[PDB]
């Protein structure tokens, strides 16, 4: 009863834990792909 | 002794299906990360 209860609880910590590194990432996204994005523009006027 | 069963399935499905989200957006982070030298010496040899 006991160690299938540990792995119940070890599920839901390691679920709470990698739902804040997925939404850390996702705005870890954003910071690339504006810059990503900024960069493109920039090259365009450049090459214009 | 079945409840317990049934919400530990359903858990390391939770596990397996957010290690799977985690895998797809390393390598977005990866090919955002290589089309930023991508664009970069491109647009660096064109400025010259």
């Amino acid at each position: 009863t006991q160690k299938t209860a540990e792995e119940l609880q070890a599920s839901e910590d390691k679920v709470n834990h990698l739902t804040k590194v997925k939404a850390k990432l996702e705005q870890t996204l954003d910071e690339l792909e504006d810059s990503l994005e900024r960069e493109k523009k920039l090259r365009g006027d450049v090459e214009k």
